[PDB]
């Protein structure tokens, strides 16, 4: 019901562990994820102590009442958490071992600039905050820490769980806190983007790219102009898997070269027609010719250039 | 309020039954479903015998609490499952009987490669944890496990609901922990997606393949190119029965197959187009004479070859 | 706090009796829909007789604790009702009055083969579970069974509020259990679908239909092509009115029949032009003239056996 | 505890008041809307009279425990309101004030006949219940209904608040009930309706309307068939905004209308091109001359027309 | 329990602070957003006096019962605020220092008329209710308030927060309150949008003028009908990131602009063709010549003009 007070001067220290459980519900535009896990703190109160041969036991066990318990809050949550208490023994020394199993919906930023092969590092705050009487610190037990084999992400790979064992000390409303940082890391499977998104729409452009072999003035506008419509909608259909930030990514700058292709055939389609209309069709026929080969090299050079700019 | 101290040295055994009474809002992209159930449970303690001469009944009731219950713990579900107690009933000889309702949401991974006839079994987890005092493992008991006749999901059939009679036991946070399995296994009901899905399709692939009785380029464009953007339209428009799945499936590799045979097809036409100007007829004519024939074939083969990949 | 002794070996009969305030959320994907009514209760309990002489008073009022209230339950819920106690009342003979409100999620199947025309009877199921002391039943109180006039359903006509009057009794569990079934009968509005689905449908179709009065290929092609694209877009555009369902439909048959159509007319336009190519104008001639004739004919004698299929 | 007895036979009357705080999401498709205001009660009792000499105090509080209160409903809401107590306060001749801050969802219909144009009044119910020993009735305080300044819903002009001061008395379950009604008129904000639906759908048109000035039945059939497309994909555009109703509003009668103009036009085209055909070009040309004049002056003729059966 | 009386007549002077955590979900359409902060209270009460040496102690605690709270409660809020206590202490003088941590919805219309480089000030108001027997005011302390550094808001940039010092105070239901209000500015990063949004749309309107450049009616048609096409297209693609308001703003206006302006580009199509018709190629040729420099410089100057209307 009151903090145990120190001995001189010494702080007290709480020893904390999170084992995973499930992770659910991963939202890129909301920068969100669900979470739910085993908390585990210890710390020494001598208040106490008792002798195992005169009580018969070794283990005692407490009510979460009647007993202190340290405030332990997260920081970038929504909500507070909705935890409820699983055990909590005191040792013959002193030593009291609190479980507890919670869930929670934590805030976290996300990296989408190389969208297809991106990898992120999802962060867990803890902080405490200390009382007039005793100053709080915090710890991190490294056997306490670590996840289930059953723990899933769809489309995502789970590489490590982590945490930093040493805490950041600093003052706020003229109070010591102190947090810990928790790390989740993991990588995207890019499998099935290529033959989803990438390849229908290299052969949109390429059958785009067909109207260099005609002299027709009309299949050329009709060729260009359809499969410029084609490719808007092969957009709408695939919108819901691209990313949705206010800054530029690869697949973007992929895109935006694609319209400004577009836009290029459609201005070589238009020189080739005017010049041959004017009686020179010399010029029209050796500007077709160099589009033919123009064309794909620039492209590939383009794509190179900008792969090495993104991944460089 | 304590748990029951044992004879010698024996574990405590705790038989569990679980009764399906509504399934419902299952979600292929979460991986989720919703269930609603009764939960069984009978154990021994002879700190509640009694003598019904004496007491002049046989069942004797009691709440909730001033009584020793187990905690009972779902695995694999978003957040603590919401119960409330229906009876407890002890027995002279001291066996108690524990029955209650309660509503959850699961999680349980689903696996779509063969999308249109896929079976899936989904799972449900129970485990128990010891006390310092005694240990505690699950027992299932085979007539308390059951479903009502009025359990359905929509677009599935309900085949069985069984339980493994072997529980696994392992340590966990230095704590014994025993497990049990409960599944559920569903098919899926693949009628009306023939006439929905399949047949507009491949009338739209026929519709362009009609190209190869004409020789007017500007007609073959036309169709090629529209039928096409039809394709991507009805993409569109059936999108929301497709699943959304980071691997490839049966019905993804025939659309990708489809893309790839149109764009095939325009090659076709551009090379006819190009050997007419050149005036070699001949050359053109037995081109496209062949691919009269080469198309459909082909295109049999290879469904053909991925229908035994996939169902092999 | 006790169930009421029999006097001999009688059952205890409640009488049950709802009356619905408002019904909303009918969702026809989910088959579900949310209810607010008031739920009656009475039974007979002779410990709680009292003189009204002596006390003063005729009708007493009692907590809703300490007071043996039956324990009822909903069966195709998603949750356990939300309720709040209204009264309470006893009379001098011991029949105790019971009245609560109380909201509610219920999950029932639909049927929407004939979709435009379809009717519906939503159920709900009331059920009740004996105890070791006392078996209970259930019986209906036709005089507190009714609905508000202000009850109303978005697109559906309210038509009656009845409840069969046996209940259905079965052992469950190695117990009793007594259950009473309630109906809503409903009907779907099925005007502005005509003006809004099936006219302009057939409008896209019957302009389809005018290529038979010419003779120029790329016009034709240009026309059949084009409408359906135009048919496609407007399936997009109504798809979210039309059911949703793993069978097929009445409107589902129309789509799948004006699909069919469409392909025949690619196939006549392609007869027609090869035919022409050949030098063979008589023939195609001939066809077209047929062809002009024959595609209405057909439609309505097609329309007609459906119609006499589905509703026959 | 206890509702205060009569006089010889008098009623208990309760003075109402509702002060509007704040008001959002209102919902055109599920007839809904949120609330979020005061709630003011008013009666008398005169057990609680006492002394302001004697006791020192003018104005005495009181816990909402250990009080009688009347239970005070609301009859269309989908849940009971979630409401927390402000003060309590009483008088020396016995007159209780109480204040009140709640949150509900209201069901209200709605009618969007005249979409860009319609008018709504919102309806709030009030109701009590009364008791065996005394009958309660309500009453309207004019001085404590109101709305705060800051109230907005997007897209509407909020105008008034009032209620209608006399109350609807009726018997339900052999109980008598006094219902109160509260009105918030509410008008649609009509800008720039006109220039993102009306005018692109026209010019649309317009360009369709072109045909009527060329004899080339290639460019003909290319106009109005892809102007038709474009009309729809503009209706999936701006489907957002249209009521989804299931009866005939302003707007679809508009594009239904929009739908056969299109549908004539192409009969028209036909039929010119076939007289031309058949070496009759004098009554091709009348026939296009004259449809110069009768489109747009029957377009015009029917909207006005509908537009005096809509509003008159 | 009570509030503390008055010396004489001076009123109770409360100082206020919050402290930002987290900000999250801001809904453009709904006007609203969610926030998790710290709350800071201060006021005196010399009921709470005590003697540090003869207590031995400097501050003391208290539970949040049994100590009188001022009533602080938010206006423009969805539903009440979720707040847990935090720390509650008092000084010898009397002076108690009251600390929570709170979730809530807040409800702030925005004005997005010139929506891509627009800026917003979002309002959180707290008010206090005056009681009977004491008068209450509320202050604001400067070195309570501020943000944490990881505050963020997807695609805005965050600029400061502050507090109007001076409240407002009024009368209520004939009850004095005290309103302060603070305020958090904002500002959109226009980036990403030239790229994806304005480029294409310019791309396809160019492309569409290339018709000024041939003689082929055809291909005039073709080019301009299948341009507006592909613009609608991009429309439905892009609606996602447009605003959705009941006002026009400045991108509203620009494809308003770029619709009416296809318009004009069918108009004179048209024209050529008929003058071209009727053997007079001379005008029409130079209609065509002005077109080619009439068309952009009109777009440059309206966009000009509309720029300097919209931002002057
Ligand atoms: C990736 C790059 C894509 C580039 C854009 C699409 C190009 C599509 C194929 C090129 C046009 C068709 C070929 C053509 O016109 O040449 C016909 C040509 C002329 O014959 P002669 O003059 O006697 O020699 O006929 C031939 O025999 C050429 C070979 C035909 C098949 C070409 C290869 C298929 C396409 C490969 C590129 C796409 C992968
Ligand atoms: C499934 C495979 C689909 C294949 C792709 C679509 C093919 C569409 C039909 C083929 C083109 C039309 C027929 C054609 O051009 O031949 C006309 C042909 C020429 O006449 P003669 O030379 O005197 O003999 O006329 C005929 O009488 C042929 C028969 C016409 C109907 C063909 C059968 C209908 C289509 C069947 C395939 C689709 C199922
Ligand atoms: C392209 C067309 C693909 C759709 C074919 C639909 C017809 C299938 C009807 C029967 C399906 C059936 O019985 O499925 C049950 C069964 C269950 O799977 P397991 O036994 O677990 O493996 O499914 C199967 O065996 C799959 C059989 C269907 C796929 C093979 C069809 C190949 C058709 C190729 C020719 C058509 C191309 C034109
Ligand atoms: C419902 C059925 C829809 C059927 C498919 C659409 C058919 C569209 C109209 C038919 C083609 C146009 C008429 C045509 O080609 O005939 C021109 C024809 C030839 O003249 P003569 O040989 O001198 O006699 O001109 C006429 O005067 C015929 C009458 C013209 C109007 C036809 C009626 C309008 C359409 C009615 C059907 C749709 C409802
Ligand atoms: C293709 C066009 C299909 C839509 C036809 C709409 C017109 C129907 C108006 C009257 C409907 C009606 O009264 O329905 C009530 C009634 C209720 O059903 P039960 O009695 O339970 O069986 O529904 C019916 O009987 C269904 C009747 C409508 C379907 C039959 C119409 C067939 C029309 C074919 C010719 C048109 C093709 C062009
Ligand atoms: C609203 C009504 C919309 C009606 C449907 C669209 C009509 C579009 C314009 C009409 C066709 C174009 C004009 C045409 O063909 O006439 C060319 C005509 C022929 O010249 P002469 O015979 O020497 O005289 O040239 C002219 O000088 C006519 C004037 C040209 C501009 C017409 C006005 C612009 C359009 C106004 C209607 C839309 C608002
Ligand atoms: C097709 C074009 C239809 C849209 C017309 C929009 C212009 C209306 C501007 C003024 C509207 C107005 O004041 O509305 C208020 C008022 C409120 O309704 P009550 O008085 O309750 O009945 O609304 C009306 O009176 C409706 C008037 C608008 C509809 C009538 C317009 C008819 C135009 C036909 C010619 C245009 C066709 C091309
Ligand atoms: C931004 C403004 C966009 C304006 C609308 C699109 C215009 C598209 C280019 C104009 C048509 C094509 C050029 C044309 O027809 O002229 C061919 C012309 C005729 O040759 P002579 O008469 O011998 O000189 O050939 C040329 O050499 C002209 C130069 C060709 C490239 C033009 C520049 C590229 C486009 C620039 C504008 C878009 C940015
Ligand atoms: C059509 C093209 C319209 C998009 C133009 C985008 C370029 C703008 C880049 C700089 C914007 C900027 O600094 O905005 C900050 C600033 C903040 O607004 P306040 O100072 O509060 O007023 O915004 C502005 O001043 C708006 C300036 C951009 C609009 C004016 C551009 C006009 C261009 C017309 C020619 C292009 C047509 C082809
Ligand atoms: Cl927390
Ligand atoms: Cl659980
Ligand atoms: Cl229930
Ligand atoms: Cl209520
Ligand atoms: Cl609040």
């Amino acid at each position: 019901v009151s903090p145990p007070p120190p001995i001189a001067d010494e702080p007290l220290t709480v020893n904390t562990g999170i084992y995973l459980i499930e992770c659910y519900s991963l939202d890129d535009k909301a920068e969100t994820f669900k979470v739910n896990a085993f908390l585990s703190l210890s710390w020494k109160d001598r208040r106490l102590a008792f002798d195992p041969v005169r009580s018969g036991v070794r283990v005692k066990t407490y009510e979460p009442e009647a007993i202190w318990i340290p405030e332990i809050r997260f920081v970038n949550v929504e909500n507070a958490r909705d935890a409820d208490v699983v055990d909590i023994s005191v040792s013959p020394d002193g030593t009291v071992q609190y479980l507890e199993r919670f869930s929670a919906r934590v805030l976290s930023p996300l990296d989408a600039r190389r969208y297809p092969f991106d990898s992120q590092t999802l962060h867990i705050y803890l902080i405490v905050r200390s009382v007039d009487t005793r100053n709080i610190v915090l710890a991190v037990d490294l056997e306490k820490v670590g996840k289930n084999d059953d723990v899933f992400l769809t489309g995502w790979d789970i590489e490590s769980f982590t945490a930093v064992v040493k805490p950041a000390n600093f003052a706020l409303e003229d109070r010591l806190e102190s947090k810990l940082d928790y790390q989740l890391r993991i990588s995207r499977q890019y499998f099935s983007y290529i033959p989803n998104i990438i390849l229908p729409m290299l052969f949109i452009l390429f059958i785009s790219w067909t109207a260099f072999w005609s002299t027709s003035y009309e299949a050329n506008v009709t060729l260009v102009v359809s499969t410029l419509i084609a490719h808007i909608a092969f957009n709408i259909l695939v919108e819901t898997n691209l990313p949705k930030t206010p800054y530029m990514t690869y697949t973007g700058a992929i895109i935006f070269m694609i319209y400004l292709f577009y836009f290029v055939a459609v201005i070589e389609v238009t020189v080739q027609h005017y010049l041959k209309v004017e009686s020179q069709p010399a010029r029209a026929a050796s500007i077709t010719r160099a589009s033919r080969i123009a064309f794909p090299v620039v492209f590939l050079l383009a794509n190179i250039i900008l792969a090495f700019l993104f991944f460089g």
